[PDB]
């Protein structure tokens, strides 16, 4: 009925957890970072952290772990879905190609269970005896660990404390044994069980229980040769060991709650500890010998090492260096230093990693350009709130532009052997070249001798023996750097044109017609070596030497006129090693070898703008795995640079793109600039680590951005932001924002809403949190001014409109008085603040009987919900508001959106709700309602008839009219889909310049995952579900799980297929797999499809984020 499809535009950036091991192999140190649905494998080195591999599974990480039973040679990972999906994993590198198998695999949710409010909890057992899991309330799930076990079966034993904090294995016991801390009427303890696999019960453990703080939260396992655990409250840690017990109460770290650990000795002698605020502590074990020869703990210190992004993880990886995974914030990799420094911290933060989440709302502007939206982002929490500010593409900094037209390729050259930077630009025309020199900044005609100006140049550049070469059509020209002098010249035998030149610094290919030449560069010398006649006329050649080579290329890439062909030939022989048939009528225009993370690839590209590559062995000259891409409709010249130590390939087309590598795949990213026609890397010293672009009519200087897919700013607020809008009359951004004081109550530390240029407070007729309304400079992102509400007053919603006959725009904020023994607000506020002369003034006031959750301008008129009431307002001439009408049937309504006279409402528990205003009665008419319960987070109208939702369990749903009376007041939900993120908000636009898609909505979720939502045709959607079900009967999921499970929508009351939503990152999967797979997928589908009809399909639908 609805036809829906969703694709992640940003993958989620929070990290959910941390782990290190032994699991690439035996001898790497491993960082494993779970950010929800992804997995990403790192080797930790000197130089740092080295990505290898990143995998998605079909489900939300809960568990994770690193293990190795006897008998295996690295770690095994178990992972545990939020699904109950358990598996078993193991990495396996088989030369190049990585894949990650299942070991074990299954479900382990039982039949009846309340998922325990305290969420899972997963352990191992140090001897890898078996796993254990607590999923519900009075139950401890164990999975034997035997060779026999692959189906992960489990039993289940009755834990008689029904309220489990959290819980470890024991090291150094002689039977599997668990501490946990638990709360009763009584208060909290620590109590100990053995774990009998015979019995498939617990028995008394070696331990007998103790009272614990109130607030005792953490256990930790200490290995041998301490054994025993430490207990982490709020005020006490405490170690426990049976006839050992020691409790430490350290002032230092009452402030804030410790929510994290990691152990920084194999031993157990020192432990990292984080906390709320981003502290992070030192726990030390003092050890004590003894007689016998075993050690006990004599005392534990703590110590503040400083400060760093709030952790939800830590682990420490060796010489001093943590790693700090944050949610809330960006995670770090930072540095321990032995001694402290001025300020007195031993923390030095080596490394940022950007986290967009929580996004807890969003706005789309376009800031600089028409027609470009630019996402800006409320990020973060507490110290670590922000606003991001997020656009596609890379920039370019120009830093020179000149007049000068009809360059047909740049060179760099040094023309100084003894500097390392360049100083000379080669430029070619239409049968002419020009030399301009740099000096610094200025940039300047000049000649060089060797070189001729009345020829063009194919190539020119640096070679061997502190040599200069340049190839014109004429002729190949070998210059000393001093004096510059011709030293050696080579033409054809009957002196016939050069039509194609490919040069490195030793070896010179050039082509005459369908002829071949090669050479080598030897002092003074320009040596003919071998020559042949190709099939057809050539187009292009490339001998980049690539790997472990010494600058020597024993390949030589080709490109035919008339058969399209893409060729691997030896060097000197020009025996053809391989040959692949590009296809129509197009001849190739650019070829190139190069290399990305260490796998080399071959690039060719057609003049109508379509990219082809392949691996490329270079012992053998295989070309395999081909793809195609779509780079624009005119030639596409590519060209290597390097920027941040890496090298990249530059295609200069209509729409120019860089090319490069991510988790070992190639991507390919717009450049921010109209067409450029050609370009160079240029190194000197006006213009260090820059590029040369040239289109029609100018030449450029400039320094390009990172490469990325996405580009990100960051306005840190040290506070936390909760809501945005644009007021595009006053070029600035109004944002609500709570910082934290402690009760007088004073601030734990500067922040926007203390540090705006100037201030204003309202005026009445983690101790407390005082709300702001921030006005924000758009381009600067200086904070201009704050307004500080009222003592307890809690800012809930912002609009910035025009209403009625006032032709002026007004930030309008709704609030809620918040008492502590309230179960609802009783009180709030709806204020009208008018931003003139740097300053808020007030307008006007409306207080309300309830909290002011949602706003929304209407039709010139104020919508606003108000606890179980969605009411609308006029503005008078009288510059008040005044009641219109009311809806009253409604539990509480959180969320409101509006299209021409309808209103979707979202509520607490009740799903959606449509209403119409009708103008020619002054009310509301309750529509229709979706009767089946849902606890919403965010709404969003698609158009007049479809109505998305989001729920708190992690899933889409989509509404619509059923098309009797009662019958018609019936909401049905057409399209089902669990997500596996938490959306706070949703928005109409894209960040693409303004096909099987229409419209455009954009959600901001938890884990600063970014998505949008489209809209199919019945017959596009008939294909991609089509497609979808093909795509998973070859592709192999980690962990086995079933992409349908996956995502199957799923709350505590209902499990169902999903239904109307096409999956967009699996669709996009496709351009990933292997051609045969691509034929098992493509065969017999409705016009019978082929391969390369679902590639161009699938790349118009990538283009739409
Ligand atoms: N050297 C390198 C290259 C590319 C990506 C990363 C990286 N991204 C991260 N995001 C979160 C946590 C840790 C991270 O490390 C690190």
């Amino acid at each position: 009925m609805s036809y829906n499809y969703v694709v992640t535009a940003q993958k989620p950036t929070a990290v959910n957890g941390c782990v290190t091991g032994h699991f690439t192999s035996a001898e790497d140190l491993n960082l494993l970072i779970a950010k929800n649905t992804r997995l990403e494998i790192y080797v930790v080195t000197a130089e740092g952290l080295r990505p290898v591999k990143e995998v998605g599974m079909y489900g939300k990480i809960a568990v994770m772990e690193l293990f190795r039973p006897k008998g295996e040679s690295k770690d095994l990972l178990f992972i545990l879905t939020a699904k109950y999906n358990a598996c078993i994993l193991e990495y396996k590198q088989s030369g190049e190609s990585i894949d990650i198998i299942t070991r074990a695999h299954g479900n382990v949710q039982d039949r009846i269970g309340r998922p325990s409010e305290t969420g899972i909890i997963g352990i191992i057992d140090p001897e890898c005896r078996m796993i254990g899991l607590r999923l519900y309330d009075g139950l401890f799930k164990v999975i034997p660990l035997d060779r026999d076990n692959k189906e992960l079966k489990a039993f289940n034993i009755r834990l008689e404390e029904l309220h489990v904090i959290d819980v470890k294995f024991l090291y150094g016991c002689q039977a599997p044994t668990i501490c946990f801390v638990y709360q009763d009427p009584q208060g909290r303890h620590v109590k100990t069980y053995e774990v009998s696999l015979r019995e498939k019960e617990f028995n008394k453990g070696p331990w007998k229980q103790e009272n614990v703080e109130a607030e005792a939260s953490m256990v930790i396992a200490v290995p041998e040769p301490f054994g025993g655990a430490i207990i982490i409250g709020q005020e006490s840690i405490t170690y426990h060991n049976g006839d050992k017990y020691l409790a430490i109460a350290p002032p230092i770290i009452k402030q804030s709650t410790i929510v994290c650990h990691n152990r920084v000795d194999p031993n157990g002698s020192r432990y990292l500890l984080g906390d709320m605020e981003g502290r992070l502590f030192m726990l030390l074990l003092e050890k004590e010998e003894q007689m016998d020869g075993t050690v006990t703990l004599k005392d534990l210190r703590v110590e503040l090492l400083g400060e760093t992004s709030i952790a939800e993880c830590l682990t420490y990886l060796d010489n001093g260096v943590v790693f700090v995974g944050s949610r809330l914030g960006d995670s770090q990799l930072v540095k321990l230093n032995v001694d402290s420094n001025e300020q007195g911290s031993y923390v030095v933060a080596m490394e940022t990693f950007t986290n967009l989440g929580p996004i807890v709302d969003m706005c789309v502007v376009d800031l600089e350009r028409q027609g470009q939206g630019q996402l800006v982002t409320c990020s973060g929490a507490f110290k670590e709130g922000s606003l991001r500010i997020i656009r596609n593409g890379i920039g370019i900094h120009e830093h020179a532009s000149i007049d000068l037209p009809g360059i047909k390729g740049l060179w760099p050259l040094r023309s100084d052997p003894n500097r390392e930077t360049d100083d000379t630009l080669v430029l070619s025309f239409v049968g002419q070249t020009r030399v301009l020199m740099l000096n610094g900044e200025e940039v300047e005609e000049t000649e060089l001798m060797g070189f001729v100006d009345d020829q063009q140049t194919f190539f020119c550049g640096n070679v061997a023996h502190q040599q200069l070469i340049q190839i014109t059509s004429a002729s190949v020209r070998l210059v000393s750097q001093e004096p510059k002098a011709l030293v050696s010249e080579w033409k054809e035998p009957q002196a016939k044109n050069i039509s194609v030149a490919s040069c490195n610094s030793s070896q010179v290919v050039v082509a005459v017609g369908r002829a071949l030449y090669y050479l080598q560069i030897h002092p003074q010398e320009l040596r003919q070596i071998s020559h042949t006649e190709m099939e057809h006329e050539v187009a292009c050649l490339d001998i980049t030497p690539l790997g472990d080579s010494n600058g020597l290329s024993p390949l030589c890439a080709i490109g035919l006129w008339t058969d399209i062909s893409a060729r691997i030939l030896k060097l000197p022989s020009f025996e053809l090693l391989h040959k692949e048939m590009l296809g129509g009528e197009i001849i190739p225009r650019s070829i190139l070898m190069t290399t990305f993370e260490s796998s080399h690839y071959l690039l060719c590209a057609l003049g109508d703008g379509a990219l082809f590559y392949f691996g490329l062995n270079i012992e053998t000259g295989l070309l395999s795995d081909r793809k195609k891409v779509t780079l624009g409709t005119q030639p596409t010249v590519l060209r290597t640079f390097r920027s941040l130590s890496t090298t990249n390939v530059f295609a200069c087309s209509d729409r120019p793109t860089v090319i490069y590598s991510s988790n070992h795949k190639l991507v390919f990213s717009n450049v921010n600039l109209k067409e450029v026609n050609y370009m160079c890397p240029l190194n000197s010293d006006g213009y260090p680590d820059s590029l040369a672009l040239a289109n029609n009519s100018t030449l450029t200087i400039g320094t390009i951005d990172e490469i990325q897919k996405l580009h990100i700013r960051t306005v840190p607020l040290y506070e936390s932001p909760r809501k945005i809008c644009y007021q595009e009359v006053s070029q600035c951004f109004g944002v609500l924002s709570s910082r934290i004081e402690v009760q007088g109550t004073t601030a734990l530390r500067p922040s926007a809403s203390t540090q705006a240029l100037s201030s204003s407070v309202s005026s009445s007729k983690e101790e407390v949190e005082v709300h702001n309304l921030l006005i924000i400079d758009q381009h600067t992102f200086e904070v201009l001014h704050a307004h500080q509400f009222l003592q307890n007053e809690y800012a809930l919603s912002l609009v910035s409109c025009k209403l009625g006959k006032d032709p002026n725009t007004y930030f309008i904020v709704g609030t809620a008085m918040v008492y502590p023994e309230e179960a609802e607000p009783k009180q709030g506020r709806i204020v009208v603040f008018q931003y003139s002369d740097g300053k808020l003034q007030t307008v006007a006031e409306k207080e309300v009987k309830g909290a002011v959750y949602s706003m929304v301008e209407f039709n010139g008129k104020l919508l606003a919900s108000i606890n179980s009431t969605v009411r609308l307002y006029e503005w008078t001439t009288e510059k008040e508001l005044r009641t219109e009408c009311n809806h009253y049937n409604n539990i509480m309504a959180l969320y409101l959106k509006t299209k021409g006279d309808f209103i979707l409402v979202g509520d607490l528990m009740r799903s959606v709700l449509l209403l119409a205003y009708k103008p020619m009665e002054g009310n509301f008419e309750e529509i229709a309602r979706d009767f089946n319960p849902n606890w919403m987070s965010a709404v969003e109208i698609l158009d007049d008839d479809n109505f998305l939702g989001a729920e708190n369990a992690f899933n889409l749903f989509v509404c619509q009219k059923d098309s009797t009376d009662e019958e018609r007041q019936h909401l049905q939900e057409v399209g089902l889909f669990h997500l596996g993120e938490f959306v706070n908000v949703f928005c109409h636009g894209s960040l693409v310049m303004q096909t099987p898609t229409q419209g455009s909505v954009l959600f901001g979720t938890v884990n600063g995952m970014i998505g949008l939502v489209t809209s199919l045709s019945e017959s596009w959607y008939n294909l991609l579900l089509d497609m979808q079900n093909r795509l998973n009967k070859v592709i192999k999921s980690v962990g086995k799980i079933e992409h349908s499970f996956w995502r199957s929508f799923h709350t505590e009351r209902k499990t169902e297929p999903a239904t109307g939503f096409i999956d967009g990152d699996l669709i996009e999967s496709f351009l990933d797999i292997s051609r045969p797979k691509m034929q098992e997928v493509v065969a017999n589908l409705q016009r019978e499809a082929t391969a390369d009809d679902l590639i161009k399909v699938v790349e118009e639908l990538t283009r739409i984020h």
